[PDB]
């Protein structure tokens, strides 16, 4: 049983544009992070493959793809692409990251998931791309790795296929995919479609539909949610998945988002109770196929990446962060959004302290409703 790091640093040659959150560098970032906390070896990483126009067809439409393709190569936004396909805005602007890095993220899903049905460990940080739909861009997402993983386990034989994403936005993506079926069990803990993207979908009460009805579970969760409140939100809904599915396999998307420090978030999580989160699901339902996703804090995302990469690693955590490390992340142009709260202290550790807390009632309403 071997654990393994699916990635390459080109990704960090297919950026978003300056003016877009994901103009940082992520995945691409996270190698250069351990390899300078020196907590990963050539023999633990496996090197992106782009998926095969037919691993992508396993959910996305011809012309959607199509249309990806021209595009980008084109480097440009086709005639009624951008209505029909969410192609060329600002969200999902036009660059090499709408395809070639999307497929390179989606290839690695399956390599992940290769590995993991060869009785392996793997962790593809750059997939967890939720929320591209079978014909559309959507949330800065064009591909859905998770959707099309899944169908590649579908083909495969599976039929009770799980899908956890603990993502701070809800993957709207992925419930549309599997939301009429059964077989695949979706459940996500995010902020509230109220006041989060994606807005429209992510309420408590998308239960479903057909003989999906029941299969689909959304945990809208208040703004500030500390600790306390989300590990109370996973292990509660957890226990509503077990008691209804029996999961043959199942995926984890874990994007880092939910931080305290990410802007995109308004959860005051800690590196820690993520870790947690993650450790939960594993005691749970075991060993299953871990993917990244949202983030946009440089240093989060890399001292929370890396945190799954040693638990998974069976490697102990240093407590600091060697001048190789602290370097590097200061080296990254990222710019703080709130001028200066000051982050320089995620340069002093890796695992930083709980930022627990009361559970306010909404949660436990929430889960109640949820339960019921
Ligand atoms: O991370 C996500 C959500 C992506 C959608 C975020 C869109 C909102 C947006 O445009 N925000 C923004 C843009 C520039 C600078 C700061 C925030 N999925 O989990
Ligand atoms: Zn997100």
């Amino acid at each position: 049983k071997k654990v393994k790091l699916i990635g390459t640093l080109d990704y960090g040659k297919y950026r978003y544009p300056k003016n877009h959150p994901l103009k940082i560098p992520r995945v691409s970032l996270l190698l250069r992070f351990k390899d300078a906390m020196n907590l990963i070896d050539e023999k633990e990483l496996i090197k992106s493959r782009p998926a095969t126009k037919e691993e992508l067809l396993l959910f996305h439409t011809e012309d959607y793809i199509n249309t990806l393709m021209e595009a980008e190569r084109s480097q440009s936004v086709p005639k009624g692409a951008r209505e029909k396909y969410n192609i060329g805005g600002y969200e999902n602007p036009v660059s090499y990251a709408m395809f070639t890095g999307s497929s390179l993220a989606t290839g690695s899903t399956v390599q992940a998931i290769e590995e993991f049905l060869k009785g392996n460990v793997a962790f593809n940080p750059a997939g967890g791309m939720h929320h591209a739909f079978k014909s559309r861009a959507n949330g800065f997402c064009y591909i859905n790795n998770p959707a099309v993983g899944i169908e590649y386990l579908r083909k495969k034989g599976f039929k009770r296929i799980l899908y956890i994403d603990l993502d701070a936005h809800h993957c709207d993506g992925v419930q549309e995919a599997f939301y009429d079926t059964d077989q695949v069990f979706v459940l996500s803990l995010h902020q509230s479609p109220e006041y989060a993207f994606p807005f429209e979908k992510g309420f408590l009460e998308e239960i479903g539909e057909g003989k999906g009805k029941g299969y689909n579970l959304n945990i809208p969760l208040p703004k500030g949610l500390n600790d306390n409140e989300f590990l109370f939100a996973l292990e509660k809904s957890l226990e509503i998945v077990k008691e209804v599915f029996e999961p043959e396999v199942y995926l984890l998307q874990l994007g880092t988002d939910p931080l305290l420090e990410d802007y995109l978030s308004k959860f005051n999580l800690s590196n820690v109770a993520f870790l947690k989160a993650f450790n939960i699901v594993r005691e749970v339902f075991g060993e299953g196929v871990y993917l990244g996703g949202g983030g946009y804090h440089p240093y989060a995302l890399a001292r929370a990446w890396t945190l799954i990469w040693c638990e998974l690693s069976g490697r102990e955590v240093p407590e600091k962060l060697n001048n190789k490390a602290k370097e590097l992340l200061k080296s990254i142009d990222f710019e703080e959004f709130d001028d200066e709260v000051d982050r320089s202290y995620m340069l002093e550790t890796l695992k930083d302290p709980w930022r627990g807390g009361e559970v306010r009632k909404e949660v436990k309403d929430t889960l109640e409703k949820a339960k019921a």
